[PDB]
């Protein structure tokens, strides 16, 4: 056992905030406010569920959602930091996403960015790269998470990259696709990625070289950006370090001349 390991009594959940396990916000130690992944005994393979808390023990950053602990012995508990805000998801369609504009929408992909340029430097993937997985807290402040997938290096088709979805190469540019997929939920308020098309039409229509159009009231600017991230050959797309760097200094080197608009 790890030194994540503490005391199966020492949390005290409190309030769900959805579930599949499920998600409770409660205590630890008496005084932390925290999040707890819990394993609901649907038979679910622990290993296959502490498979999560085992990438999760090697990645820390401050664009990443902290494990706080793990309990591994049935029935499992997984303690994270608790996000004030939510999922982006829910917090781009919710009531914040109409007042939302494309400086403070940048400023979270920049957020994202930087998340995702760590686990690129710790040669990790992260395999589900999307806005329902990206959690907020106070100050707009974005920490990627779900990593119920993400492993080391040796479907959700819409965000996937074909040869990921298709061949199972989920590389660290796999996610880069699923970055410039996560622009569009960003820039339109979190759509759903190819409006009116079905799973295998956007399969056979990616596979025919069809990309998404730009958004509306979306700088050609940032929609060269998704191209970018969605280049057929994976080593085209771009590196999530020229990725934050990028979004980081947006409105100075690539749109100086910005004006808001009644969305963006
Ligand atoms: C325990 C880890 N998860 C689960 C989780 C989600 C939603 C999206 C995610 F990428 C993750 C992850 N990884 O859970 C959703 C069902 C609901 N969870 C929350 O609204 C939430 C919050 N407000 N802080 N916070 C912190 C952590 C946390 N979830 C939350």
């Amino acid at each position: 056992k790890d030194a994540w390991e503490i005391p199966r009594e020492s949390l005290r959940l409190e309030v769900k905030l959805g579930q599949g396990g499920e998600v409770w916000m409660g205590t630890w130690n008496g005084t932390t406010r925290v999040a707890i992944k819990t394993l609901k005994p649907g038979t679910m393979s622990p290993e296959a569920f502490l498979q999560e808390a085992q990438v999760m023990k090697k990645l820390r950053h401050e664009k990443l959602v902290q494990l706080y602990a793990v309990v591994s012995e049935e029935p499992i508990y997984i303690v994270t930091e608790y996000m004030s805000k939510g999922s982006l998801l829910d917090f781009l369609k919710g009531e914040m996403g109409k007042y939302l504009r494309l400086p403070q929408l940048v400023d979270m992909a920049a957020q994202i960015a930087s998340g995702m340029a760590y686990v690129e430097r710790m040669n990790y993937v992260h395999r589900d790269l999307r806005a329902a997985n990206i959690l907020v807290g106070e100050n707009l402040v974005c920490k990627v998470a779900d990593f119920g997938l993400a492993r080391l290096i040796e479907f959700p088709i819409k965000w996937t990259a074909p040869e990921a979805a298709l061949y199972g190469r989920f590389t660290i540019k796999s996610d880069v696709w699923s970055f410039g997929i996560l622009l569009t939920e960003l820039t339109t308020k979190g759509r759903v990625p190819y409006p009116g098309m079905v799973n295998r039409e956007v399969l056979d229509q990616v596979e025919r070289g069809y990309r998404m159009p730009c958004p509306p009231e979306c700088p050609e600017s940032l929609h060269d950006l998704m191209c970018q991230c969605w280049r057929k050959d994976p080593e085209e797309r771009p590196t999530f370090e020229y990725l934050q760097a990028f979004l980081e200094d947006y409105f100075t080197s690539t749109e100086p001349q910005y004006q808001p608009g009644e969305n963006l």
